[PDB]
């Protein structure tokens, strides 16, 4: 089809005076709406940065990366911030929840900087709670609640902004087995109702799950591999 996100000859590294430390060497890679995507390799790959360049929090030093047809080197910190909102949730290993708001609180947060107004963030977030099978604990502050429970929450936080695009860090990395596989289930249904799932992890077990796998090796591209389930 059309893909949803391209990159061309991505290029990351971080200026030391002039000799570069090179992160990413050249990386090109189409994902597509709908697709689960798992991007895997150890500590120092590189894989975190792509990451981070995927969700707009970082910039490319070179190369091209559009996002729904949309060059992201063209835009200023406000439109960046806007295309983020429109396209891209993000989870991680840890929860990252404030610990003094409640669940649905948490939940509203990215809203508020969409300008969405305070009735209409709190109906929404209800409903991604509910969705997420937490329709008793909308209340409950993130200390009462388990880790796994935590984690459903940070990915209806994900979602409240739309969350086409969902990029997740090492998701299950902090769960037991049983809470890990619930996590995964609410991804796979995710993707099954046409989000763009992209999981980076650094166990191939993990990887084995999505539909295709890219493994990353000092900031390259070595291996690509299609799977079905």
């Amino acid at each position: 089809m059309t893909p949803l996100l391209e990159l061309k000859d991505i290029r990351r590294s971080y200026p030391a005076g002039d000799e570069q430390v090179e992160v990413l060497k050249g990386i090109s890679l189409d994902i597509y709406a709908g697709e689960m995507v798992a991007i895997v390799g150890a500590s120092g790959s590189g894989k975190s940065t792509l990451m981070n360049i995927l969700g707009c929090l970082d910039k490319a030093t070179s190369g091209t990366y559009r996002v729904a047809g949309q060059d992201v080197a063209t835009l200023d910190a406000d439109a960046l911030a806007q295309l983020r909102r429109e396209h891209f949730g993000f989870i991680f290993q840890r929860y990252h929840l404030l610990s003094h708001l409640t669940a649905e609180q948490n939940v509203e947060v990215p809203a508020v900087y969409a300008g969405l107004e305070r009735k209409q963030r709190l109906l929404r977030a209800q409903e991604l709670l509910q969705r997420l099978g937490l329709e008793d604990r909308t209340e409950y502050y993130p200390a009462q609640l388990s880790g796994g429970q935590q984690q459903r929450v940070s990915i209806a936080r994900a979602l409240m902004n739309g969350g086409q695009v969902i990029l997740a860090d090492e998701p299950t990395g902090a769960l037991d087995s049983h809470s890990g596989e619930e996590v995964m289930a609410i991804l796979h249904q995710l993707r099954d109702r046409g989000h763009t799932v992209i999981i980076v992890t650094h166990d191939p077990q993990v990887a084995a799950q999505a539909e295709r796998v890219i493994e990353i090796r000092d900031g390259e591209i070595v291996r690509l591999e299609h799977h079905h389930h």
